């Protein structure tokens, strides 16, 4: 039998593959600066959409409780799309959303939790924005208070060799630091040079998770799709 | 005769001094930690007087804004002295001698900026970009570009009367701290920011103010008068 993994594996090269995810911030902390970076390429709700090869389909939909409202649709128009008559369907159901938090608080904002109590019911990664501006010590207690005032609060992505993927889970929020610019891509000071892919920056860390976890796809189908399904279908 | 610029001289460091400087921009881009660097000592509207020496001990007064409730507080001060001055008995004013208004480097100038700093310009006004090591210098000059341009398109600021190369590195761009690695700066593990380097412009910012507290006789004969030529009005 063990040849069927392989026919699903053979299947999903040929066919596939697509993937939409969310920028929420503030203009501006480097967020499609960051997201570019992400990607090796370059590119109120405003969308765009791309292809990579190495076959990926990105929408990133970059926004520039309108966005309750904009997500949410799109629950509407694949429940639509099933219910549903003759079926193809493209699902525009934004599998992740990235949270920019800025590096000037002791502090999560009022506004980044009473989003985030608003948007928490899609996945979200709170990412530190622009982290060549914390020290060490600063990045640490930063991140630590996030963590604290979440569960104080905030359902956000559970996180599903073990050294290695347990360090992943710890570091979450990844702070991160973004650049088109290379000199070893390039954050140039006249004492230093913050360089992206290291930790230094959690660039690594975050590209990395995005690309192993696209079983958010499911998570974001079975547990939040379906609870607007349940929902509006009463 | 002319001990008698001595006489002045000093008459002034037996009495000296005192001034008093405000603080705005916007919680937290590093204004309380900055201004802590800058006099070398560690510290709605609140007010900190602290007394400092070095012969001449300066009596400085901070004033740190937390956010109309603001330009009530500068212009009370004011008429406090208007009352005051105009009294039969003579006043001890604390009027606000200057301003540093702190932007973030977060910006491709704000317009909270704009319309505050509009309105209140007649205090003198420091641009300062708050956390400079924030910025490249590419990003740093393209940013001072921005804001001067900016400025100008609407706004007086305080016009500065070898004082050359400050003119143009104002609006100065900031890096404060009050830890201390291998000279006060920041630890980073790709490199080591310096406080007061140029490389930081903290330190044609520190000079500015000392060797310019001629904003005293500025905020004196052109703001208070006119406040005075205003109300009497
Ligand atoms: N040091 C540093 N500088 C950055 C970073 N991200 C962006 N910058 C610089 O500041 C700008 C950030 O703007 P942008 O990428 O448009 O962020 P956005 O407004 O959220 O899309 C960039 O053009 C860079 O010049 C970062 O992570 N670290
Ligand atoms: N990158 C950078 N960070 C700074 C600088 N100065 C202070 N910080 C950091 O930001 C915080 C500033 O605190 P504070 O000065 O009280 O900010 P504020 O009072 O809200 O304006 C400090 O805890 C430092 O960690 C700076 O010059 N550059």
């Amino acid at each position: 039998f063990a040849n069927l993994p392989n026919q699903v594996h053979r299947k999903s090269v040929k066919k596939g593959f697509e993937f939409t995810l969310m920028v929420v911030g503030e203009s501006g902390l480097g967020k499609s600066t960051l997201i570019n970076s992400l990607f090796l390429t370059d590119l109120t709700v405003q969308i765009e959409a791309s292809t990579v090869e190495i076959g990926v389909k990105l929408r990133l939909t970059v926004v520039d409780k309108t966005i309750i409202s904009y997500i949410d649709e799109q629950f509407e128009r694949y429940l639509h799309d099933e219910s549903g008559l003759n079926r193809r369907i493209i699902d525009n159901r934004v599998h992740c959303c990235f949270y920019f938090i800025s590096p000037f608080g002791h502090g999560l904002k009022p506004l980044d939790v009473a989003f985030m109590k608003a948007i928490h019911n899609v996945n979200i990664v709170p990412v530190i924005a622009k982290a060549d501006t914390l020290t060490l010590k600063e990045r640490e207690r930063l991140k630590k208070r996030i963590l604290d005032e979440i569960e104080e609060h905030i359902k956000i992505y559970h996180l599903p060799f073990k050294e290695q993927t347990r360090l992943l889970k710890a570091s979450i929020p990844f702070s991160v630091v973004g650049s088109n610019q290379l000199i070893v891509r390039g954050r140039l000071y006249p004492w230093g040079v913050v360089e992206v892919e290291n930790p230094h920056n959690d660039f690594l860390k975050l590209r990395t998770m995005l690309i192993t976890h696209m079983q958010d796809l499911q998570e974001v189908t079975q547990d939040l799709h379906y609870e607007n399904f349940r929902s509006e279908r009463l």
